[PDB]
């Protein structure tokens, strides 16, 4: 019943650009949306974020989260390692190579989403999310060496699974930190599950 | 050790903005970025809500109640938590209830209230409220719920029960064209984790 008619270019940087998009609402009326855009997108998707289960023998599973300075915020974040997708590279591939870069980890897949968007009001941006677990009692994991790109600048927080909300709360509390929806709706269905 | 240097305006629509973000980096060197702003966030402690709503019946399983909905970015229609932008002066909790009955016609019960989370902290400073709520569905008021609608509003609900929702979307993104959120896709994958 609804469907863009046509796209209306209003402003395009190196990175993202703004659009007004003219759709057909459900009645038969004609309306517009302003919406922003990556440039960057060829590939399933723009990014992948990576929900990295780092288990080791007699300790608890903690999932390995990043914490960066981000500067549409204006201040540090916490979130999944993530990164955008290369042009020829997989979800799997990207999922991979990211949480190595960001966290020094060598991680196994274990399984990986249909493309899912990240804020469909504002944008087209849609990432894979991927499961990851990393064998914390391998010797490749023993030291883990982030490699940053250039302007990459990462801390790694490993956070008990079992307790996960809690901590995040703690530290945004604690930190004057932003916790990432995706992250803190991870935190929230494993408090809420059974 | 990083912060904002200087934010210009590169566009400014009614409702969103692009700007060129000047901040200082770790190395101790000036760098730029482009940042997506909403127009619309005045003394909000964000700019909008998204709602878990848990509904429960006796002699049911729980479900979480989801809406699908066109999203001119998206090109398409996407399923997500009920969500709506807070209005000036508005609590998270009293947006995330009205919004709730707005668009699935159920009246929740408050459970609990997150902080301020960042939707795509490298793309935009967009921020949540996400609420969790309960909605008592042996409650009269609940019996045969009637979405509310705005103008140009155009909402189906569909509820899944908890205890299968990542195969029940599954099966649903299998069925259509259509995109799931990654905050339900996280909060779904966190219920088969747990
Ligand atoms: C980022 C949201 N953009 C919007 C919202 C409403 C209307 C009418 N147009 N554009
Ligand atoms: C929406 C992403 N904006 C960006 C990304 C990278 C750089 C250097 N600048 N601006
Ligand atoms: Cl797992
Ligand atoms: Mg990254
Ligand atoms: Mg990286
Ligand atoms: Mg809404
Ligand atoms: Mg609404």
């Amino acid at each position: 019943k609804q469907y863009i008619i046509s796209e209306e270019l209003i402003s395009e940087g190196k990175w993202v650009k703004l659009e007004k998009t003219t759709y057909m609402d459900p009645t038969g009326k004609t309306r517009t949306w302003e919406s922003v855009k990556r440039t960057t997108r060829k590939q399933t998707a723009d990014g992948v974020a990576v929900i990295p289960v780092l288990q080791r023998t007699l300790h608890y599973e903690c999932i390995v989260l990043v914490k960066q300075f981000r500067p549409p915020m204006g201040g540090y974040c916490i979130e999944f390692p993530a990164g955008l997708i290369d042009d020829g590279e997989t979800p799997e591939a990207a999922a991979l190579r990211e949480l190595e870069e960001e966290t020094g980890y060598k991680g196994d897949i274990a399984e990986c989403s249909p493309a899912v968007c990240m804020d469909p009001g504002l944008s087209n941006c849609t990432i894979h999310i991927v499961t990851v677990t990393i064998n914390g009692d391998d010797a490749e994991n023993a030291r883990p060496k982030p490699k940053p790109g250039d302007g990459e600048f990462v801390e790694v927080i490993s956070l008990p699974k079992n307790d996960l909300l809690q901590r995040l709360d703690a530290l945004v509390a604690e930190e004057h930190l932003t916790v990432d929806a995706r992250v803190y709706s991870y935190a929230l269905a494993l408090k809420h599950a059974n």
